[PDB]
């Protein structure tokens, strides 16, 4: 079901290796969704995030309200580690 994963990635050449779309606009704005991971990258190694995952929170900045620039800065400003909140449709079972 929908859940929301907690991802730490570390940063390599500032850049976390995958691609986002979506922001908030005056005129209601779209979700934060990862469009693209990059092979060899710090996402793709991590291996958690996927295309189509919804990006909540960088750090418990929530990008809810925040344009697609401010998310880009967020992301570009965040420490080597960073913990994303991201959300998609988990399988997850106790054993």
């Amino acid at each position: 079901s929908m859940r929301t994963v907690e991802v730490t990635l570390h940063k390599e050449g500032n850049t976390f290796g995958f691609v986002i779309r979506g922001g908030a606009h005056d005129d209601r704005s779209r979700p934060v969704v990862i469009t693209s991971v990059r092979p060899g990258g710090p996402a793709d190694r991590e291996g958690t995030i996927k295309p189509g995952d919804r990006l909540l929170s960088v750090d418990g900045i929530r990008l809810l309200g925040t344009t697609h620039a401010e998310a880009m800065s967020i992301l570009k400003q965040c420490g080597q580690e960073a913990a994303l909140l991201i959300e998609y449709d988990v399988s997850e079972t106790a054993v």
